[PDB]
């Protein structure tokens, strides 16, 4: 429902699946404060799995329904509208990188696994780019750290595909992404949101860690989920939703008993 046409602020969910034999994300674009929001989801989050009847790790959301159910249980977890979503495969996540002439991070570890990936500040492809966005041994942090690596090459992709290009001749990623997202709608975008993108922040969702059948889950700190979901309704326009504090909380009542912390 959001107009993208007359520059309103709107939200998209960003997946990055492993289709050969994951990592879900959701950014903000509003210009009226000209800043775009990334906000990693990690897979072990216990959540409600809209559409299953089922309370499950939103990892299991696209593994049950597709991008249907995930985009759903997103839209309950952060309390937002996802006005649209895109799939990337790990071939077109590569191409991507690629067909912006690559990306350039500042490698703060180092590792090392077919594929090594330098220290210190150096250029990226599809191939090193890959290895850098996957990678949960060789990093002191695991998840949190992964989660960073992956913002920050989302962020270098993004900033490049609109730093005034190409555009066409990226469709080489059109044959391994899916999108409801249309090529006006691009042309929209790169050309009333350039300013939504000068700069972009991040957000962490704070949890604990858990387990119920000896399964790893982590249960969301109701309040700091709060303030996350006021924060994220703003940067699109909308309303504090004091009645979605009361069903956080309530959602973590009956799985704090988990808790291991």
């Amino acid at each position: 429902t959001a107009n993208i046409d007359a520059q309103e602020p709107f939200s998209v969910l960003l997946m990055g699946i492993d289709t050969g034999d994951d990592t879900t994300m959701v950014v903000t674009i509003n210009p009226k404060e000209n800043k775009s929001t990334m906000i990693s989801l990690d897979r072990d989050i216990l959540t409600d799995i809209v559409g299953n009847d089922t309370q499950d790790k939103l990892n299991h959301a696209y593994a049950f329904g597709g991008a249907e159910m995930a985009i759903n249980t997103v839209q309950e977890l952060l309390d937002i509208p996802i006005h649209h979503y895109v799939s990337i495969n790990m071939k077109g996540l590569k191409d991507l990188i690629d067909a912006v002439g690559g990306i350039e991070v500042d490698n703060t570890i180092g590792e090392f696994t077919g594929i090594t990936v330098p220290a210190g500040k150096i250029k990226l492809d599809g191939t090193t780019g890959l290895a850098y966005a996957r990678m949960r041994h060789e990093d002191p942090e695991g998840d949190v750290g992964r989660q960073r690596r992956q913002r920050e090459v989302v962020e270098k992709i993004v900033r490049k595909v609109m730093s005034f290009d190409y555009r066409k001749i990226l469709d080489a990623v059109e044959a391994n992404v899916k999108t409801d997202l249309t090529w006006d709608d691009m042309m929209d975008i790169q050309s009333k949101y350039l300013s939504a993108f000068k700069t972009i922040d991040s957000e962490q969702l704070q949890g604990y860690s858990a387990t119920i059948d000896d399964i790893y889950y982590q249960v969301l700190d109701p309040n700091s989920l709060y303030k996350t979901q006021t924060t994220l309704r703003k940067q699109l326009g909308l309303k504090e939703h004091a009645s979605e504090r009361e069903k956080d909380l309530a959602f973590y009542n009956q799985f704090s008993y988990a808790v291991t912390d």
